């Protein structure tokens, strides 16, 4: 069972919109929204939201497999050996958030500190006191971005496992000879930071010049959850506020997506007339450049939606009707839509591009997506006398076994959000940056228009 | 009572370092280590020490007027007007952590993600819906540094107050006309960016270049904190590792401030010879340049001791006895004592370059010294009934009245942890980088040589 | 008449490879090598190429026409308007090394000092007072690389006269409105400079992206110059010194014009065996990414020639027979075929990429290909009686008019050389930089092994 | 004789203004004005000058030795050992213009390409073969600044010297083992790095900090050259067009020093009213920061002539008559004087900071004064037997031994502008930079106000 399959479970179930069914099923843990940060959703004027696995949810593993598929084909296709074909995309190796090092080809899962909670080696898994060899003081400065590269997006999620193959299949492969930073073949010198490039490259280039999005588009239903609560939602989003959508995506493609995820024979309810997606949004604009976008952005430019091509000129004009805008920045929204940032609730999926810039650079109000807890949830839940037991251990050897049972209920990389009692990087930048976080939020359906979110104050030792 | 008192009052006292007096000792609020994350003393092998307001604590008000008065007679020096020559430093105003906006010319009280608590322009407090004309969201992007300086250091105090002084004095002198961006002296504009920029400029010059060392080593006792434990908790920490010090400070300074904090008829305990100070040191650095010191440094000096002069070269050699170097870096700690990062207790009071970046940049475990916590605990215990009440309440004009009347009692800034129930940025840079913090790090010395130092483990809203 | 027309006529007729005819050839200013710094081809231990210009010398204007086709049609491809549809290349109002000023959308012809010599603003000649109000000095600043682009290539040909295109079409369409900086379409504006970044994107497409390769390799006869004597020259090269090959290009493209430009029946000389074109180099490297190449460079990677493809990894290994290099760096080339700079004598057609950088980084002794020489020495030589006139005169409104009549035998945008009596930047940069040069290296071969080129010493005013 | 025993020699004639006398007075090549490009005179509105070495010549070898005996004081009061004080200035060593060489320690003579022509390592010259171990290209790239210092000043003249004295110096004690880079000494290596950093920062400190200036006016008739024909000059000049003063020293030392210029019983001519200096200038502008005044340069103050320090403020007024200003930028000059580069003539003795980057930035015409052109002009003429026969065998061992005597009479590191037949970096700047040069700006006053300063035409090779 996929987390996607959890959420097109839900998906299919049509909106009981009687006051006390939305209640009872908000208390459901699977269909709540999770508070780091207090929220008076009155105060909220307009909501936000990008596209790519928040309103467009590609489905598990499918879509992962087929990034994986055509990554290794662009590899092949450079000169990389044949038996890359061989690989096939594993969704149990890979948990999202994880640390490649280039400089010794390491997979780690890291605390908000950087210290090391897993470390692996291709598909060898490295215990404490071997790591020490590499990491003297088990830690990473994770800001050495020239040296490390944080996998933080569901997009990574393919490379992840990819990158684990490609050091697994090197380093048993008799034709190199296995070195600290790389591989030697005779004359050629293939460092872990130069096959890493490559990756990051290959990926690029299937999501942006490769075949990912027209075979992506060619079977939606196949690779997109479809919900028909996404209307009704968005719908009642309109009536007490304003709705825009900011994606890194272009027209073409984001007017496909949001078709399809509109494609029933109704509108915001059954037995409504369809309504075409734009029409649930104030202001749509595409090729946003996220997180630069936060900043300074990029000059303002108008979609012409006929044609699917950029109108030559910067954009000068007001909010029209219709209109389709391309670049800019986030300031461009406050402006058009006359709001503030503690206005705006933006609903996004990158815990950096997203989450953390709107925060941190504009005090925007945000909550977070996050697909992969639709079914750590059940995990946690089915698999509490694990977690209790650990607490009770804190309170050696027993805690070490422990933890690797737990764990491995998640995958092969552990929870998303901890690694036995120890929480991710991942986990603390949630609770820093996003206000509201849950796996879909569709969950908002299921909360009164003028909900308080509530989370309790913080308080220091010495206050206590 | 400054905090400075309730530091020199417990120094008077001599160590009972009878067991039961010691437990009994430390539960009490003032003399007690509070724990942000867990730490096992035992895993301790090296003890790191800054000097200012660390091993050598300044007198307040005494030094922050002294640090003061240099710095209007630099800037009336350099040609501001008489009339500075009439301010005087007042303590009650200043709080530490408040940002400058060199664009508006207010200091402002911000929580960690840049939204406003206080604004003051000049001393005038601007209240909520006043500050939205300059801060439209009521918030600032901290990280421009180009516009926002945070007045993060004990340094600071005085330049703090300074800057409210002169907005003040320009503001309300009929020479000058007020605008929005700086003071209008007929063909003359001074914005509120180029006096800061003055200022800081003064305060840099007072400290290396004016008198300001000049006058501290001249009057020590009045200047200077001098606790009979200090070389009592040091000879400890030696019996179970080593102990280090690295100041930004250069060696004739240190030398004089470090002789005189140890300067008793007696060494460690009475009855017992005196001792040098070097002597209770594995290494001693100067000149450290934190924080690029925990990075690529600075090349590694020698310092002549005689003279105090640097000997000429990079110095190349090993670790000697009665050696003193100059600059370097945080690897040249860890090489020479042959320790790791979490091995290493390093004890600071600049929340940037000594915690922040020492837990950052290379895992060091972490204590932060807070001297005004002196003061702010017994301020906090005594009016404990007001933050109880506004607790309930939060459970609205009765709050901002509530949430006045507690401020006030810390100063006209509030209290350097917290506006009503919202914390303040400091607070939450305490809590996210500050292992362990205390108003003095003597504190130490009333826990055993293998305490568990314990805090509670985090879980995420959906783990609750 | 093009210069490649003359080029190809040249390249039409054998070598006469008898000492009194090839004596009398070079005394012809056609054939000559001309002189700029003394050099003794003796001293000369290695001759290097680039391709482009130089070995694969593109036929005028057919080739600039391509190009200028294909951006065109990229540029409507993305949506500017259809008119630019019955734009054709015009290589009569081109001169190449002009500066496109972004902010105005001019093109100007300049001095060494930065002073305007021509102005245009579309096809409008501005003439000297009606440009001050735009250049109050007549004068910019050549190195403020964010407003000013130097179209120095023989590549930026068509771009030259396309930009003129733009601004003449826009200025004169009734749809827009000319404003100082751009043009206006409603609440669209396009800013020349935004133009100018749409067109460098689209002649980047074309070259690299787009048809123009592969249109040129399906029809070389018509794109290409092709001589006989190219074998020869590069054969007596080799038969006293190492050759090698560095080029921009990547191995396909590369492989194919080589390939053409030795498919004779024979080899050096009418009667030996054909030999294959990476035969007359000891060395072959592509991607070489000039002018970066002669600073740190990029890794160096091994061609795998029977896929096209590199193979995957950095190179390590030692100068090999057949082996084509990728990326490296100048030091490669000195490295590998054990030179110094002064030891090279390198040939190239890039005024800055190759010949500037490869002298003032490394000390290579250079040879600049200018194609152009091959027909502005026949103006020169037929016109003397103008510039001879223009001379008297200098020793008003005589001289203005003698210059005008004199730059139009050119051009629209006169000699590459000079307007009048004051010489371009282009021509002074040739004079700094470039040892030697000529129309074509083809006139090294009437040159004996060991000839002495000789330029008269320079001497200061002071000492004369 | 030093060249300001030739300038001070003519300084004490007076003026015979006798068109006949001046038009015989110019034809004498040390009272010449030498003209790299054409200038006419009355195209010139504004006359501009710097000060030091302008204005106000400094006395040489006296002053030199001053700069050196308080930049040796100053490197042994922070260390160098004692026997610098035994070094004593020698005006026979250093030539401007050399480079050192940080990595290996030497002085070196190089041309316009960077070919090396002199190799010193502290007093011993290095013959061609044996500087190809450290040179192999016998090549350096001058623009590697992290490296190579060019010491293109008067001011560098003492610290050209005190390098050569301290490689020389450790290089034969036998405390120091000579390296590669620099000098052991123990566990303490100083590299040739350091050493050259603490030279500068010591020659810096000794400008600004030390007494260098105080020394200097406590005794002006010994450190300053003084000439009668100055306000003569500069009242002429203020007839026909507008003057400025644009100088990187401060007001107080500029005060003193054009002071102790104008400092006689007279005006302009002898018989007239004494005039202060500043009524000489339409603008004084002092703490200019050339070069970066060319560029942004700083804020625009004001000095309080009285105080000599700055008014408070960025100054937004008019020019107005007695006001001096201070920081600003060549753009605060062109607007207050309402001028455009080419009708103003900069006169000043920084090839780089004043006559490169006012020409290259601005487009001002250039006067470069060259204080040591007025004895190598004498060196020039008496020993021109020497260059021809050099010239007349160019046309092997006989030429290094005429280039060596030949050289050697300039002093151990030969003419400012060449080593035998090839010309240095430095004259390469002059001709290319330097409109105008001369030994002393004073040679202006023997031309006639309309003069048209003429150079011959330049042609290219291929137009010959």
């Amino acid at each position: 069972t996929s987390w996607s399959d959890r959420l097109q479970n839900a998906a299919d179930m049509p909106a009981n919109m009687d006051k006390h069914a939305l209640k009872k099923y908000r208390r459901e843990a699977y269909h709540r929204v999770f508070v780091n940060r207090s929220l008076a959703m009155e105060k909220i004027k307009c909501f936000g939201f990008n596209m790519d696995y928040t309103l467009a949810v590609y489905k598990s593993p499918e879509y992962e497999s087929l990034g994986f598929e055509l990554t290794v084909e662009r590899l092949v296709s450079i000169g990389y050996p044949q038996e890359l074909l061989s690989f096939a995309y594993d969704s149990t190796f890979p948990t999202r958030g994880l640390v490649f090092d280039t400089l010794y080809g390491n997979l780690l899962k890291v605390d908000a500190y950087g210290n090391l909670l897993v470390c692996a080696h291709g598909f060898n898994f490295i215990r404490g006191p071997e790591t020490r060899e590499q990491y003297p003081n088990k830690f990473i400065q994770r800001d050495d971005t020239e040296r490390f590269y944080i996998l933080n997006t569901l997009f990574n999620l393919p490379e992840t496992y990819l990158l684990a193959c490609l050091v697994d299949f090197f380093t048993n492969c008799p034709r190199y000879t296995s070195c600290e930073t790389g591989f030697k073949d005779g004359d050629l010198f293939m460092s872990y930071r130069s096959m890493f490039q490559d990756v990051r490259d290959a990926v690029d280039w299937v999501h942006y010049k490769g075949s990912l999005k027209e075979k992506t588009v060619e079977n939606l239903e196949k690779y997109v959850v479809k919900d028909g609560k996404l209307p009704l939602l968005l719908s009642r989003m309109k009536e007490v506020g304003k709705v825009f959508l900011a994606t890194n995506s272009d027209y073409k493609y984001t007017d496909k997506i949001m078709t399809y995820l509109f494609d029933f024979p109704h509108g915001p309810k059954p037995g409504s007339s369809h309504r075409p997606w734009q029409s649930y949004f104030d202001l749509i604009l595409v090729d946003a450049r996220k997180p630069l976008f936060f900043g300074e952005g990029t000059v303002l430019r108008q979609v012409d939606t006929k044609t699917g091509k950029l109108k030559i000129g910067t954009y000068t004009g007001p909010l029209q009707h219709g209109i389709v805008y391309s670049g800019g920045s986030s300031d461009t929204i406050c402006d058009l839509l006359g709001a503030k940032g503690k206005d705006i609730l933006y609903i996004g999926d990158h815990i950096f591009g997203d989450i953390l810039k709107s925060k941190k650079r504009q005090g925007w109000r945000t909550f977070l997506v996050i697909p992969e807890l639709a079914q750590e949830l059940h995990v946690w839940t089915d698999k509490s006398s694990l977690f209790e037991e650990l607490q009770s251990l804190d309170i050696q050897r027993r805690i070490k076994k422990v933890t690797h049972d737990m764990d491995m209920c998640y995958g092969m990389m552990g929870s998303l959000f901890r690694s036995g009692s120890r929480q991710t990087l991942f986990a603390s930048q949630v609770m820093r940056y996003a206000d509201l976080y849950a796996a879909s939020f569709i969950n908002l359906l299921y909360y009164p228009f003028s909900y308080l979110f509530r989370a309790a104050h913080v308080l220091m030792p010495h206050e206590s």
